[PDB]
């Protein structure tokens, strides 16, 4: 139930930064899809870090199993300061580009100058990516206390937003770093000259940054749902495991 049981502590180590992203996308990913709806409520499980209850993944269930499973490729991805953002986006069939919703993990890496603002993809804008540049890490208390604020503020948007059309379907999508090579793509991925793109109309909210030591994780989020922009108490890639 402590966080520990969760998540590495002193996070100012690279690899205990490395490992607190991955835990930390994988984490949020299962409170959004469960409370989204897009698998069976069978696939989640609530589980309690400090004095929030979140999700996780029930992996004795094969779907939860290969969801769960789709994260593991990017635990290289993160070492190598390879992924830039992992997508969670929702359409249906048969448009795959036609994006009625999205949560955006964007990623920035050691003291990174600056990032490139993409100008035909995405969800990432000047300020967001400023937003990115500017926070710190500060010290692990403090990035518990930023995690449960952004839970939080992640279950209030949520919280804001029309159902998800009956139906609807889900892909993880992924962007990289310029260090990555041409063709790389993780474990568990398929190579896309595909990413993503939105209406200039969808509505937009941003639930906050969380850090690690060596690297800070920003959570974006566009949908058709929410009305306008915005208890838990105790060279891309593509993945349809969903």
């Amino acid at each position: 139930s402590q966080w520990k049981a969760t998540f590495p502590v002193d996070l100012e180590i690279e690899k205990n930064s490395e490992m607190f992203a991955l835990r930390y996308i994988k984490c949020a990913s299962a409170f959004i899809l469960d409370r989204r709806g897009i698998l069976d409520e069978k696939c989640f499980k609530t589980r309690t870090i400090d004095k929030l209850l979140v999700t996780a993944f029930q992996s004795s269930v094969p779907a939860a199993k290969r969801v769960s499973s789709t994260f593991d490729g990017l635990r290289d991805a993160i070492q190598q300061g390879y992924l830039r953002e992992f997508a969670i986006v929702f359409y249906k069939k048969p448009n795959e580009e036609d994006i009625n919703e999205v949560f955006a993990f964007r990623f920035a890496y050691g003291d990174e100058g600056e990032i490139f603002v993409s100008l035909n993809n995405g969800i990432d804008t000047n300020e967001s990516s400023q937003e990115l540049l500017q926070a710190k890490f500060v010290d692990t208390d403090n990035t518990k206390q930023m995690f449960a604020s952004t839970i939080k503020k992640l279950h209030r948007c949520i919280k804001k937003m029309e159902p998800l059309p009956q139906g609807s379907d889900a892909s993880f999508r992924v962007s990289y770093t310029e260090k990555a090579p041409k063709d790389y793509t993780p474990e568990g991925y398929l190579l896309s000259p595909m990413f993503y793109t939105l209406n200039q109309d969808i509505r937009k909210a941003s639930i906050g940054i969380v850090c690690g030591g060596h690297h800070k994780i920003q959570m974006l989020a566009a949908s058709q749902y929410l009305k306008q922009d915005f208890p838990n108490m105790s060279p891309y890639g593509l993945s349809q495991g969903i």
